């Protein structure tokens, strides 16, 4: 009952913000630009500093014209509407959002420890206890999101930041969506796609549990289970129902992964009658104190090295390009709700 009541309150609070989203809560000239932290085909993420408070933030900047071109309008509206409505210890906090003639802006807490991807590639692989510490946080986060009828759809190490306590902050809600029943959009990242996405089915939250299997495998092995030079070859492996496990994997790890990387979505852990509890009660998680993880009382396997809240050392170097704002409004109608 404690979990039922927690999730009922969580959904109540989400729905209130979902139905009445915040809008236009800052503007660009309230911030100083510090550094480009990452780039994409329709936007970038910048470290900025608020000029009055001195607080640092990560600012995601999306070019409205490129969003339309890349057919991401609904996705960008989902992303902001969801992020402004959620509240969970392992989800990045959106502090402000606004738009101007050219761009959409989402201003989030800055996490100087950087992406799990960098740390994983530096160390090679994580031990099972280390992978399990992160996996537990994802399990709780998906239990939260799924209860709110949200599917995340982009789990991968690049979207998981490691904070000053060594805990995960899930960022990048660009593919997240509120879904009752099924959804159909082809999206995600190739190595992490469930078979039913590849096969163009109407799919559900089970795709997030598949992706958790991929992430746990990658954390514990150092590489993902389905790898190839071309996406088409990745997709053939994903749909095949065959995965090879390193000999160093524990038997409990292999068993959990066979049930998450289950090609038949109707047999996949997280999507059965017992829902998330088939995962939480699995032997691989026997040492996990779920409440202690939620309360952030477990000492983390490691804390990233950083010098302070403005340190960018754990992010990489990108060409610094202008943030141009047109004299004329672009795509006003498409982004009215933002
Ligand atoms: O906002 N975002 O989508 C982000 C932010 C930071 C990061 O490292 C990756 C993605």
């Amino acid at each position: 009952e404690s979990v039922k009541e927690f999730l009922a309150k969580a959904k109540e609070e989400f729905l209130k913000k979902w139905e009445s989203p915040s809008q236009n809560t800052a503007q660009l000239d309230h911030f100083d630009r510090i550094k480009t932290l990452g780039t994409g085909s329709f936007g970038r993420v910048m470290l900025v500093k608020h000029k009055e408070t001195g607080n640092h933030y990560a600012m995601k900047i999306l070019d409205k014209q490129k969003v339309v071109k890349l057919k991401q309008i609904e996705h960008t509206l989902n992303e902001k509407r969801i992020l402004q409505a959620v509240n969970f210890p392992f989800l990045v906090k959106l502090e402000f959002s606004f738009k101007d003639n050219s761009n959409l802006y989402m201003v989030m807490e800055y996490v100087p420890g950087g992406e799990m991807f960098s740390h994983l590639r530096r160390i090679g692989r994580f031990s099972e206890p280390h992978a399990r510490f992160y996996a537990a946080q994802i399990v709780l986060t998906f239990e939260y999101l799924h209860s709110l009828d949200l599917i995340y759809r982009d789990l991968k190490p690049e979207n998981l930041l490691i904070d000053q306590q060594g805990y995960i902050q899930v960022t990048d809600f660009g593919f997240a969506k509120r879904v009752k029943g099924r959804t159909w959009t082809l999206c995600g990242t190739p190595e992490y796609l469930a078979p039913e996405i590849i096969l163009s089915k109407g799919y559900n939250k089970a795709v997030d549990w598949w992706a958790l299997g991929v992430l746990i495998y990658e954390m514990a092995a150092g590489y993902p289970p389905f790898f190839a030079d071309q996406p088409i070859q990745i997709y053939e492996k994903i749909v095949s129902g065959k995965v090879r496990f390193p000999s160093h994997f524990s038997s409990d790890l292999k068993d959990l992964l066979r049930n998450l990387l289950q090609v038949d979505l109707t047999k996949r852990f997280g999507n059965l009658k017992n829902g998330v509890n088939d995962i939480k009660n699995h032997k691989w998680f026997a040492t996990t104190d779920w409440i202690a993880i939620y309360q952030r009382k477990v000492e983390a396997p490691f804390i990233p090295k950083f010098k302070g809240p403005g340190d960018t050392s754990n992010f990489d170097d990108y060409e610094e390009e202008e943030i141009r704002v047109s004299i004329n409004e672009k795509c006003g109608k498409e982004f009215t709700e933002f």
